[PDB]
């Protein structure tokens, strides 16, 4: 069932989510919900703090067909090399996109939907979608990469674009 995606400003999006300790049917049914707000919005990836639960867990599609389900649970950065950057969106700021620096190759030690663990060696669109998603995991967001002015002026066109659609 889809869940309330959380805009800025707001606080929750910036708590730090802890490590799932049994990955069991409740687990689970948060895995397919976050997958079914995900397609529902068009995005291509979903860290749980953005549907305010906070618990390591993140959800990715970035296949054309959308049709191919990568869950990551507890992720755990292992490596990570090159430069790399693109227009970034995010359902937690609204019509906004900036360029942000991410490194271009990563590899990664996770949890399946099932619990059972796994590595992986991700690059272009999935890799720069992995780290998107792990900032998400410990309170940050896209923009605090960008210089506090941009910053400032992303702040007031969410706040504005928020209170304008109510
Ligand atoms: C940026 C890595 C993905 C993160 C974002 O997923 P969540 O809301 O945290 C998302 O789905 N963002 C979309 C915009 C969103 C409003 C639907 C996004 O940024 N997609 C996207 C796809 C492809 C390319 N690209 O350049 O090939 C850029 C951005
Ligand atoms: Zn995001």
């Amino acid at each position: 069932s889809v869940l309330q995606v959380l805009h800025i400003p707001d606080e929750r999006l910036r708590k730090v989510a802890k490590p799932v300790e049994e990955v069991n049917a409740e687990i689970q049914r948060i895995v397919d919900d976050m997958f079914e707000t995900m397609y529902a919005e068009e995005g291509i990836g979903l860290a749980a703090t953005q549907v305010d639960i906070h618990q390591r867990i993140i959800v990715i599609d970035v296949s054309e067909n959308r049709d191919e389900r990568l869950v990551l649970i507890n992720p755990e950065l292992l490596e990570k090399s090159g430069e790399t950057g693109i227009e970034e969106g995010c359902l937690s700021i609204p019509e906004q996109r900036a360029l942000v620096p991410r490194a271009e190759k990563v590899k990664i030690r996770a949890l399946d939907r099932d619990g059972k663990p796994f590595e992986l060696e991700a690059d272009g669109l999935l890799a720069i979608c992995i780290q998107h998603e792990m900032d998400h995991l410990v309170g940050k967001l896209f923009m605090d990469y960008l210089s506090p002015l941009k910053q400032q002026r992303i702040r007031q066109k969410v706040e504005k674009l928020d209170r304008l659609k109510a």
